[PDB]
This record gives C-alpha cells, structure tokens and sequence, in this order.
C-alpha cells in the first residue's frame, strides 16, 4: 500500500519542531506515526530539518549502505535529530521510549524521481 518514500516520511520526518520538545516527545510521536501499531518498534530516528533539506541529502556524499547496496548518501551538514529507544517497562500497546536529542550527519538510501530518501541507514 505505502510507497517507500512515503514510509520514510512517516517514520523519519518531523519538520514541525526544531528539536524534541520534551522527554515525552518519543512516546507521542511513535504512536502518532503508527510505529506502535502492531508492536512497539524498538528504535527510530526523527529528523527535524525541512523536507527540502532532507531530500537534498540525496544529492550529497554518496556512500555504501550498511547492507552493501550503493545508493546511500551522507549529509554534508549536521542535522537536528531525535533518537527514540524503547525502555524496559514498555508493554504493547503502552509503548515507552527514551528521547535523545542530537545534531548528527544522517545517512539515507535514495530512489525515484524525484530522487528522495527511502530508508534511514544511520547517523554519524
Ligand atoms: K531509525
């Protein structure tokens, strides 16, 4: 049903804030993006730059992907991200997360026309 590009936006884009707004940000966001739909997804990163700036990474530094595929790119600039990681007391569907705000380079895989992120590979 969902395209890879759309799934990337749903899982990974949040340009409505410049940084995580509270320790509760991940709990809210993982739910609202359907990352707690069938289970508590263990780990997920949200990026807080404009969609234009994130899509632009697909025109930046070409690097290998973790899986050995070739169409990954590392942002030239650091970018505002939030890491959401599940905690020990989490019981589905009351999924509980620790929130960590950071300013990291992102690495994404890109596909399509327009050429846009379809996978979040890592941050550095
Ligand atoms: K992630």
């Amino acid at each position: 049903k969902e395209t890879a590009a759309a799934k990337f936006e749903r899982q990974h884009m949040d340009s409505s804030t410049s940084a995580a707004s509270s320790s509760n940000y991940c709990n809210q966001m993982m739910k609202s993006r359907n990352l707690t739909k069938d289970r508590c997804k263990p780990v997920n990163t949200f990026v807080h730059e404009s969609l234009a700036d994130v899509q632009a990474v697909c025109s930046q530094k070409n690097v290998a992907c973790k899986n050995g595929q070739t169409n990954c790119y590392q942002s030239y600039s650091t970018m505002s991200i939030t890491d959401c990681r599940e905690t020990g007391s989490s019981k589905y569907p009351n999924c509980a997360y620790k929130t960590t705000q950071a300013n990291k380079h992102i690495i994404v895989a890109c596909e399509g026309n327009p050429y846009v992120p379809v996978h979040f590979d890592a941050s550095v």
